[PDB]
């Protein structure tokens, strides 16, 4: 009873568009009278070695732009790039627009992606932004311009949109503003992610999840010193941890009567031992996608 | 790349509602002018072993059932019980209501689960049904009334409402038709579920997933015939292959060049010799809740 959840995702599919400019043909998000995707949709196998989009977009008209919300074409009245997007205008408002905004996520935070192809949502899942700024996602031929969100209350905080893959088969996108995520260019070229690392905090999230869940096989009574851990933590490729992050696992920590430096004593033992063959909460991996919000949550 | 994912849950969030009988809500699923939801809402204590409902379904009017569409409250018009449902006829048509049907889903195969509270949707998630008639599912107070479904085109089949949680952690629920999955009662008595088994045609996908992503040390060069195969297997608790079962991993194994009773060799040394440690697709324990399809359509 505790897995991977996705925000239930009608609010965003209720905006999901299809963009096709000659052969190119992707995903765009329809938000007032406005429609969002990433701007290669111009682009015909130029998309190598010199996309010169300033240049592309100059010689395209309005009526280059075919943009259908399913059965019915929208009319493309105006049209403006903002870094790697296009913020295309139409003649009709979206009637089935959320409440919404637009932020940009911090490494080790989690979101819903709705998968899409050619306009049509197919699939829902759960990621998280990499510290490398890198996703690893589900995406297909055709899957730009497929977003990722949170909802609060009402409103959808869109917060990733998809562009390409890389070579090591992780994603990279842009926020819905059209900036990267991470060292990357919207261009069909090699191009590498930083080496990743583990999410710490995440990590002992999902610790705390698994004792509320009645999974306390790893817990010892030892207990460390912060920099006592993050030494442990450089040499497994983990993130340091932070007094502020320590700050964040309170509410967890209250509820399971275990401080946060004796969760670290346990992580400690579980790095520097491996698991031995034994699961937690089902999974022989520790679990670096939860944030503790997430764990709340469930 | 392979990863669980739900289907997009809009076409049944517009069907989820809210009943509330007294002092116990859950959820309903609102198609055209019936709301379908367990019938266990009429309880009040009466869920102890015995709850007789017919008795308890006489003894209420349909005023007393409160129906709540998200702002809205609906009248109930007509109510009846169908198996372990109730169906409560409304005086408003679902104006929502997508193309649907409901459909029977058979042990290994999976289904997307929209769980809901107080009649609104705070989660999907992707489930298999086992072969005891479980679900391990993520569902608290609450939760009763979710459903399970699948999408085809733009049909929504419905196959699963939930109704209760199994000391193991796991949870039972019925069809659309309030049929239960398993031999399982809606009455709060000593149940368990049965021993549960591995769903082997999906430990087959998944190795077949392993080989597509570059992982194959577990393969090997002995054969086996689908019958000796099949008595390891249930020696192991795992559930032995079909006809079928063969047939619906044909796409992989041609994709991939490993006959399929050659990939039951490798399984079949898995299960007796164990992994020593090895991994397989990041894990030392076998998947088996990811389909053939799932596979097919993630490559
Ligand atoms: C994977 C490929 C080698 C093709 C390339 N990658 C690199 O060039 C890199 F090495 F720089 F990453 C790449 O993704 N693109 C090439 C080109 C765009 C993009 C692209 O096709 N986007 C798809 C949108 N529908 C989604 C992708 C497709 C497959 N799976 C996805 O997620 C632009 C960078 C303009
Ligand atoms: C777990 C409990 C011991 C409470 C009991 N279980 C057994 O009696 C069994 F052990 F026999 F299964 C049980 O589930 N119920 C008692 C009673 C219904 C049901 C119930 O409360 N359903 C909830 C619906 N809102 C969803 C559940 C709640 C917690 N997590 C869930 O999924 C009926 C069988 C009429």
């Amino acid at each position: 009873g505790f897995r991977k959840m996705a925000f239930p995702s009608g609010k965003v599919e209720g905006c999901m568009v299809q963009v096709t400019c000659g052969t190119t043909t992707l995903n765009g998000l329809w938000l007032d009278d406005t429609v969002y995707c990433p701007r290669h949709v111009i682009c015909t196998a130029e998309d190598m070695l010199n996309p010169n989009y300033e240049d592309l977009l100059i010689r395209k008209s309005n009526h280059s732009f075919l943009v259908q919300a399913g059965n019915v074409q929208l009319r493309v009245i105006g049209h403006s790039m903002q870094n790697c997007l296009l913020r295309l205008k139409v003649d009709t408002s979206n009637p089935k627009t959320p409440k919404y905004k637009f932020v940009r996520i911090q490494p080790g935070q989690t979101f819903s992606v709705l998968a899409c192809y050619n306009g049509s949502p197919s699939g829902v899942y759960q990621c998280a932004m990499r510290p490398n700024h890198t996703i690893k996602g589900s995406f297909l031929n055709g899957s730009c311009g497929s977003v990722g969100f949170n909802i609060d209350y009402d409103c959808v905080s869109f917060c990733y949109m998809h562009h390409m893959e890389l070579p090591t088969g992780v994603h990279a996108g842009t926020d819905l503003e059209g900036k990267f995520y991470g060292p990357f260019v919207d261009r069909q070229t090699a191009q590498a992610a930083g080496t990743d690392t583990t999410i710490t905090l995440n990590v002992l999230a999902w610790l705390y999840a698994a004792v509320i869940n009645g999974d306390r096989w790893f817990l010892n009574r030892f207990t460390t010193t912060l920099n006592d851990f993050n030494l442990v933590a450089m040499k497994y490729n983990y993130e340091p941890l932070t007094q502020d992050h320590v700050d964040i696992l309170g509410p967890l920590s209250a509820q399971t009567g275990i401080a946060v430096l004796d969760m670290c004593a346990a992580l400690k033992e579980l790095l520097q031992n491996g698991m031995n063959g034994r699961t937690i909460l089902g999974s022989t991996i520790l679990e670096d996608e939860f944030t503790p919000f997430d764990v709340v949550r469930q």
